Formats: C-alpha cells, structure tokens, sequence
C-alpha cells in the first residue's frame, strides 16, 4: 500500500524511487519533484526554509524554469510582486501550499498509471520492491536501513540511465539532482 497515495510513499525511498523511473520515463516529472521539495520544505526550520523557498522558486515556479510546473495565477501573480526579504514564512507556506494544491490532481494520475502498470508487470524494480516484503521484521529502523541501502542502488542506476529521461541534457540533469536533493533528505546517501 505503499503507492495508495504520495503522503504513503514519500517516506519509502525504495517504493519511491521506482514511482519516480517510472515517472520520469513516462510522464513530466515536475510535479512529483514538486510536492516532495515542498514537504522537505516543511521539516526545515524558518532560516533554512527560506534558503530552500528560493531554490524551489528557481526550479519549478519561475518562467525559464526547466521542472516547471503550472502554477496558480493567484501565486505566480503575487510572486512577481514580492520581493524576497518580504516573503513572510506565512505566506511561503501558502505559496507552497497552494502550489502543491495545484499538483495533486497530476500527481494523483501518475500514481494511479503506476498502480496498474505495476499489476502488470510493467514497472521498474519489482524484484526490489518483492524482496523487501520479506524483511519488515520486528525493528523498524533495521527495515528503514534497508530500504535507504536498495534506493542508493536504484538511484545510482537511474543516474546511469540519465540520457533516457530526456534527450535535453539540462532536462536529465535536472531531475537527477532534484530527486538527489530529495533523497539525501530521507537519508539515502549519493
């Protein structure tokens, strides 16, 4: 039940990290890479955050943007009016919000695609993903220990295969480094 819904599977870097191959080969990855830089967003605290707020501005909110995602009028219009030392840590978490509001239905579709291909066979990793099944065990964080130690694989491989998310460089690289930056959060290391 790990792909029910991404609040589920944003905590299982193994789980994850196969929804996002599968993603980034099959649909536009901004999204995805949206709504998880958001929720890291919210774990940071207020001087960190702030830091993190522009960098999520630069990636999926800003015109030339390469992960942009469709951003709501009421926020890309207010964004173009507030200067940066005025964003209030409230009104970034409305804008993060909001944004994330705004994705949800993408996101939602993508999840349930995945869903049924993986029914079918038809998603990357499964082998992974069935051996861990086996493993839950007694200790939670010895379980967490090795899903951190499969997603280091599976990321190390999808870098890899870096070119056969995009033929556009910028595009591939992009999306490495964002799903980098958000698994490096969940402790798996790069």
């Amino acid at each position: 039940s790990q792909f029910q819904s991404l609040e589920q599977v944003k905590r299982r870097p193994a789980h994850l990290m196969a929804l996002l191959q599968h993603v980034a080969l099959q649909f536009e990855p901004g999204p995805l890479l949206c709504c998880l830089h958001a929720d890291m967003l919210g774990s940071l605290g207020p001087k960190e955050a702030k830091k993190a707020f522009l960098d999520f501005y630069h990636s999926f909110l800003e015109k030339t943007a390469v992960l942009r995602v469709p951003v709501p009028p009421n926020v890309a219009f207010e964004l173009d009016r507030t200067r940066a030392d005025l964003i209030s840590e409230d009104v970034q978490r409305r804008f993060v919000q909001e944004v994330v509001q705004s994705q949800q239905v993408a996101v939602g579709r993508q999840l349930e695609d995945f869903r049924s291909k993986r029914l079918m066979g038809m998603t990357p990793w499964e082998q992974e993903l069935a051996q861990l099944e086996a493993w839950v065990g007694r200790d939670r964080a010895s379980y967490e220990a090795r899903e951190r130690h499969v997603a280091e694989r599976l990321l190390m491989h999808l870098e890899e295969m870096q070119h056969t998310i995009s033929t556009d460089e910028e595009k591939s690289a992009a999306v490495v480094n964002a799903i980098g930056l958000y698994m490096r959060h969940l402790g798996v290391r790069t």
